[PDB]
Parts: C-alpha cells; structure tokens; sequence
C-alpha cells in the first residue's frame, strides 16, 4: 500500500500499446517514449480504488516521476478522465510553454486550476520531480533542490471522493485538449507513509 506505479498498474509495458520501451535514468526500471497515449490502457478501477483509499487516508499523496519533455510543449502527466467523456476531474500538466507545472481539480462543474512557478521541466533533458500534496498545499522539488510552492483553491480529497472509481479513471500521459505527454516518462508513482525529505535523502540529495 506504499508505492503505486502507474505504468505498471496500467500494463502499459505488454507487447505493442501506445509506447515504445527505451533506456532511462534509473537503469534497473524500464522507461517509456508515449507514441499514442490514447491507446495506453487505463488504471483497473480495482487498483484505482486502492490509490484512492490511500489518498483518502493520508489526505494527500507524494508524486515522483521522471520525465524527458519535448520542448515548448504543454504534456499530461497524469489524469482522472471522467468514464463518460465529459471531461477530467483532476489533472497534472508539465506545461513548457508557462514554464510551469499546472494542477487542475474539478470538484462538480468547476474548474480549479493553479500553476506551480519556476518549474521548465520541458527541456530536452531528463528531469526528476517530487510533487508533494497534502490538503490544500502543493509543494514541487525538482531533481535535488529547487521548492517551488502553490495553494489548491479545494483540499486533494474533495477531488478523491470515496466512489470516484465509478465515475473517473487514471490515464497515464493523456490529455483533454491535445496536451498528451510528448516524450518519455519513467518511475511516475505515487508514494505514502514518506516525506518529501525522506525520500530526497535516498536519492543522494542534500
């Protein structure tokens, strides 16, 4: 109940669907380039429920990835697609166009979306975030240094409601404009019962 990959969660490493297997940072786990995210199989809403109940819990989650960006683009990290097509009710956006990293809640017929500044993850290059969200409060730490924080106009578990895997799924790189993720992503999970500072210490950080 500790770590929840999501391309693992996804299957998204099975035999030709919407990625290509390629090389990251971490030698000893396997990366992803999106060719068609669209085709990347969603979260089963059984282990949806389990990330949902640990959210719930915790009242807030910690969210590593790595990511190599394509240039001026904006890509989606992650989603909760609504099943009936209507929209996304939470959302984490890489935009390299602000130069930020966005964060989107729906909580019923509106649309929340604030923007964590100084945070150009779309360069061409490897970047490791830890994006840490507890209540209302967003804090971003990119690679080994760099805190950059944001305040939700709604708590985290306003979105993550107690049946919200009856309604909403988790997609990995795809968007609601044409905002999918355009490049490779690697490690994206989502981690509880740690600090932000627990785990920049088992990275080498200081």
């Amino acid at each position: 109940n500790s770590v929840f990959d999501i391309f693992e969660l996804t299957g998204a490493a099975r035999k030709g669907s919407g990625r290509r297997l390629v090389k990251g940072p971490d030698p000893s786990s396997p990366a992803f380039r999106i060719e068609d995210a669209n085709l990347i199989p969603p979260v089963p809403d059984d282990k949806f429920q389990d990330l949902v109940d640990a959210v719930r819990t915790e009242k807030g989650f910690l969210l590593l990835a790595s990511l190599r960006q394509m240039k001026k683009t904006r890509g989606t990290l992650l989603a909760l697609e609504r099943k009936d097509h209507s929209g996304q009710v939470f959302s984490v956006v890489s935009n390299g166009k602000a130069g930020t990293l966005d964060l989107s809640l729906t909580v019923q017929g509106k649309q929340h979306v604030v923007s964590v500044e100084e945070a150009l993850l779309a360069t061409g290059q490897w970047k490791s975030i830890t994006l840490f969200v507890q209540e209302d409060r967003a804090q971003l730490y990119i690679d080994c240094e760099k805190m950059e924080n944001a305040e939700l106009d709604v708590p985290i578990q306003s979105v993550f409601t107690r049946d919200l895997a009856s309604i909403a799924r988790l997609r990995i790189a795809k968007g609601g404009v044409n905002d999918n993720f355009q490049g490779v992503l690697q490690n994206v999970r989502f981690v509880f019962g740690t600090t932000p500072e627990d785990i920049l210490r088992n990275k080498g950080c200081s």
